[PDB]
């Protein structure tokens, strides 16, 4: 028997994300158009900053710029939170510690707006260094991979994650960064409470060599893993 909200994913589905942010009084907005696959566990974005030049590196946006779009497999389809939480949706809600610099805080809405898979974000950046690696642009425009451990929040009637991000540094070293995440529904309706388990996430980065505006192109691979059948 087939759940209410994974119907919604059996194709191709548009995406849109608008962000807002204000990192150290820098503000800056973010608009980004794309689709997903949850069948192929497959989203393709791109990203422009609608206010100008980005005031931190792209990179450390992208976690924060939809996991209702992961393939489950089927084994796995009684533990897919993200999707059971369709059409109404959920709110997102992370901290990001970047190792010796500073925090992101992030509240995040996902819902539909009708066909739209929509994703609408508020994003507060404090603490951060001057001269350090995240508003100093010393990142590498590179990939970030990693696997994001879920398990479930009874008393929230949500989940919770916690993960590792390692951002590489142009001289080889690596800006670690601390994320611990907490999802509820904004619907009424039931929702799969999971067992643990964690979602392998790729993203590859790159730029559109016709745009003029600072932007980024993302294709992103996401798929949920860890319990046996």
């Amino acid at each position: 028997m087939v759940s209410k909200g994974e119907e919604l994913f059996t194709g191709v589905v548009p995406i849109l994300v608008e962000l807002d942010g204000d990192v150290n009084g820098h503000k800056f907005s973010v608009s980004g158009e794309g689709e997903g696959d949850a069948t192929y566990g497959k989203l393709t974005l791109k990203f422009i900053c609608t206010t100008g030049k980005l005031p931190v590196p792209w990179p450390t946006l992208v976690t924060t710029l939809v996991q209702c779009f992961a393939r489950y497999p089927d084994h796995m389809k009684q533990h897919d939170f993200f999707k059971s939480a369709m059409p109404e949706g959920y709110v997102q809600e992370r901290t990001i510690f970047f190792k010796d610099d500073g925090n992101y805080k992030t509240r995040a809405e996902v819902k539909f707006e009708g066909d739209t898979l929509v994703n609408r974000i508020e994003l507060k950046g404090i603490d951060f260094k001057e001269d350090g690696n995240i508003l100093g642009h010393k990142l590498e425009y590179n990939a970030i991979s990693d696997n994001v451990y879920i398990t479930a929040d009874k008393q929230k009637n949500g989940i919770k994650a916690n993960f590792k991000i390692r951002h590489n540094i142009e001289d080889g070293s690596v800006q670690l960064a601390d994320h611990y995440q907490q999802n509820t529904p904004i619907g009424d309706g039931p929702v799969l409470l999971p067992d643990n388990h964690y979602l392998s996430t790729q993203s590859a980065l790159s730029k559109d060599p016709n745009e003029k505006r600072d932007h980024m192109v993302l294709l992103e691979f996401v798929t949920a893993a860890g319990i046996t059948l």
